[PDB]
DNA sequence: CGGCCTACG
DNA sequence: CGTA
DNA sequence: GCCG
């Protein structure tokens, strides 16, 4: 079993779903207290899980399995032996883990700012609310809209804001595109946002289209939040029958030369993209980000056509974005 | 021991 | 900091 | 927390 998420597939559905459940769970709360390394250790061994061709139930078949050490076995063991890991339960249960997910889960909200808040003793979003000078403007619209963006968007609403978004894409510049990205393009029956990547195929033609765009969307009524630029974390009012809801959008513009950069972190998943990095640069001394792939001695870009253009330079066997799902 | 993805808003 |  |  490789070591990094981006050398082995991992698909959407897998054959660990409890152990790999309970090792995110001790992921997120490491987040949540500040530690980053542990939060990554966890996730990778989280998702080396997902990858197994089977269900693990044996301690034994975790023997060799990178990123699995004393404490992640332990974890296993007991939820084999026992059906649950304490350390889960009590991180589950406890107060400080219900309240920092509540508010991290917020648009608006990280760790720090929810840490801050729980230090002075908030507990609910009704206290957020009761408190609204402590908000910017984007709290304030993720605490406005919680309820409907706590609602799982279902690819229905995808196709319908797919349509809306190249109506205005198409109005305000001719030939440009829009493509899906994210978990949809992944695969996934639901989200907790859409993603899209808007481009042109004439180099520079682009330039200044993601103001334009928002403001056609803006004046036929579609935006309740947004705020040069080329990324807009939106919230979109998404008709529905007789009625609306409120729907979190990502729009991306890229220059074509950076299409399939841009389309390939866009797409993730999250550790899948933050691994591949990670492999990039530490295995293959290049540096890659969502606009390219630079070689720092020899001061160039690579230029690719395609995702799979981006594998191959990284000595990487090409993954569908359906085996991305780390 | 120290690293842990990487930008833009 | 937030996007996350 | 795990690993180079
Ligand atoms: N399901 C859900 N996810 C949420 C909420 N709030 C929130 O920040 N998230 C975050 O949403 C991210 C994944 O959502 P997603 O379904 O769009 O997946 P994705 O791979 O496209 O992630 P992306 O859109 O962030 O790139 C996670 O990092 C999770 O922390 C919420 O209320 N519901
Ligand atoms: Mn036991
Ligand atoms: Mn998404
Ligand atoms: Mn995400
Ligand atoms: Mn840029
Ligand atoms: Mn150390
Ligand atoms: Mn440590
Ligand atoms: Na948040």
């Amino acid at each position: 079993m490789p070591a990094y998420a981006c050398q082995r597939p991992t698909p959407l559905t897998h054959h660990n779903t409890g152990l790999s459940e309970a090792l995110e769970i001790l992921a997120e709360a490491a987040g949540f207290e500040g530690s980053e390394g542990r939060l990554l250790t966890f996730c990778r061994a989280a998702s080396v899980l997902k990858a197994l061709p089977s269900p693990v139930t044996t301690l034994s078949q975790l023997q060799g399995l990178p990123h699995f050490g004393e404490h992640s076995s332990r974890v296993v063991q007991e939820l084999l032996e026992h059906g649950v890991c304490e350390e889960v339960e009590r991180v589950r249960r406890s107060e400080r883990y219900q309240t920092m997910k509540l508010f991290t889960q917020i648009f608006g909200v990280g760790v720090k700012t929810a840490d801050r808040w729980y230090r002075e003793g908030l507990r609910t979003l009704d206290d957020l609310r009761e408190q609204p000078q402590k908000l910017t403007q984007q709290q304030k619209a993720g605490l406005q809209h919680h309820q409907d963006l706590s609602t799982p968007v279902l690819r229905s609403d995808v196709d319908a804001l797919q349509q809306v978004v190249e109506e205005a894409v198409g109005q305000a510049l001719p030939g440009a595109t829009v493509t899906l990205t994210g978990g949809f393009r992944r695969g996934k029956l639901q989200g907790h946002d859409v993603d899209f990547l808007i481009t042109h195929p004439k180099e520079g033609q682009e330039a200044g289209l993601l103001p334009r765009v928002m403001c056609r969307l803006q004046d036929q009524g579609l935006i309740l939040y947004h705020q040069a630029f080329e990324r807009s974390f939106c919230i979109f009012r998404l008709p529905q029958p007789g009625s609306w809801k409120a729907v979190r959008v990502d729009l991306v513009v890229a220059p074509v030369s950076q299409f399939p950069f841009a389309l390939l972190g866009w797409t993730g998943s999250k550790l899948f993209q933050r691994e591949l990095r990670r492999f990039s640069r530490k295995e293959k001394g290049l540096w890659l980000n969502s606009h390219g792939l630079f070689d720092p001695e020899q001061k160039t870009f690579f230029q690719a056509a395609s995702e799979e253009d981006i594998f191959r330079h990284l000595g990487l066997e090409y993954l569908p974005p359906e085996q991305r799902n780390a």
